[PDB]
């Protein structure tokens, strides 16, 4: 059973936590009724409820100990009935010893903090509430698109898609010889092709999340002014248990005019040489979000790329087991992890958000999620290098960095 009540305020006079037990879409700003309260309490942790049965004992205590959870200060949970038993229950179990409720949780919404602009990184009831012609927090100031990016022709989207969702080929935004971005003549007649002028709302999902943020950066690039995607991609709408569509992409009117020069937004993209330029300095940041058996050069992380390293001076922004995953910013339902989080695992490598940032990986997937993940957080000044290793690496002159190193 549950310790006495604490407001937040106690809390704070007795040195404890609030934990938002949850789904991550309201702990970062999505309020979960219309002008509704939007955030979490200050210095809150996430622990969803919902992530419970796919965290092990030794994941939440990970989990735990990286949150610097005292066994005995007082922990105060917040959110439904249910999700806040099932929370007690599994930190009872770790051994936490003075578990609370928050009696005066999100009582005053404006004390509440949120993601800057969470509304880029939106969830499945929205997206189906959008479709279904409800009015929505943060609603499309005009028309909008949703759309599913994979890698070649359409394969699972046949068996199950999103409802109205069009399908891209990751073929369609980037291209051999290096897989850069293909010119902006070529994005002109994809973006005509699947019906995005500037103005057009665009949501894009994947089975998985990098997929739709490669396709997402390289529209903000040429200039598609409002860009979104569904957090933790295809497997929240499925396991929400939404309505499917299935079958070949249906027909979409075409958006022969853009309606601004493109690109828009050149800034959020370097190339090899604005890249380089951002090497050792402290007002900014060169960033691998690649696996740490890449930045050691263990490996290239590609069957097509020889070269092992990683470039020198570069610093490390985290990423996951290897070339094709993202643990390191995932939640166990495969959502962003917390901003305060990430925030602080790029602040221990010297990246921080005063600074010109930016990030790469092999060829861009990657970096791409960081990058989206970076504007939902507010940064301001954020890019991709598109060549990333495969370029680099291709020239035999550029330094290469290799080894065990730290920040």
């Amino acid at each position: 059973e549950l310790a006495k009540p604490l407001t937040l305020d106690q809390l704070q006079q007795q040195n404890g936590k609030a934990i938002d037990t949850r789904p991550s879409a309201f702990y970062n700003g999505w309020p979960q009724t219309l002008n509704g309260p939007s955030g979490h309490e200050l210095a809150a942790l996430n622990l969803s409820a919902s992530w419970l049965d796919k965290m092990s004992t030794e994941q939440l205590n990970a989990w735990i100990k990286q949150h610097n959870l005292k066994t005995d200060a007082p922990v105060a949970l917040y959110g439904n009935d249910k999700d806040v038993d099932a929370v007690k229950t599994r930190l009872q179990k770790a051994g936490l010893t003075h578990i609370s409720i928050l009696s005066d949780a999100l009582s005053e919404p404006s004390r509440l903090q949120k993601l800057p602009h969470f509304e880029q990184l939106v969830y499945p009831q929205w997206l189906h509430d959008l479709q279904q012609g409800k009015e929505v927090t943060a609603k499309p100031a005009g028309d909008w698109k949703v759309i599913e990016a994979a890698w070649g022709a359409p394969k699972l989207y046949l068996i199950s898609h999103i409802p109205g969702a069009d399908y891209i080929d990751t073929n369609e935004v980037e291209s051999e010889p290096l897989w850069n971005k293909v010119s902006d003549e070529q994005l002109k007649a994809m973006l005509a092709k699947h019906g995005i002028r500037h103005d057009t709302t665009v949501i894009l999902y994947g089975r998985d999340v990098y997929a739709a943020a490669r396709v997402a950066q390289i529209m903000l690039y040429a200039g598609v002014k409002d860009v979104r995607l569904l957090d933790g991609g295809w497997q929240t709408w499925s396991d929400a248990g939404l309505p499917v569509e299935r079958g070949t992409p249906p027909k979409v009117k075409a958006e022969p005019d853009f309606g601004v020069k493109i690109p828009a937004q050149p800034q959020l993209m370097l190339d090899m040489e604005q890249a380089r330029g951002l090497l050792h300095r402290q007002d900014a940041s060169l960033v691998s979000i690649r696996s740490w058996p890449e930045f050691i050069g263990t490996t290239s992380g590609y069957s097509y790329i020889k070269p092992k390293g990683e470039i020198a001076g570069a610093r490390w922004g985290h990423a996951g087991s290897d070339s094709t995953h993202m643990e390191d910013f995932h939640n166990p339902d495969g959502t962003m992890r917390s901003a305060d989080d990430i925030t602080a695992m790029w602040k221990a490598w010297n990246i921080k958000p005063e600074q010109q940032v930016s990030f790469y990986c092999g060829t861009g997937w990657r970096a791409s999620e960081t990058f989206m993940y970076a504007r939902a957080m507010g940064w301001k000044n954020v890019s991709v290098y598109d060549g990333g290793w495969y370029e680099w690496s291709s020239d035999p002159k550029n330094p290469v960095a290799t080894g065990e190193r730290g920040p």
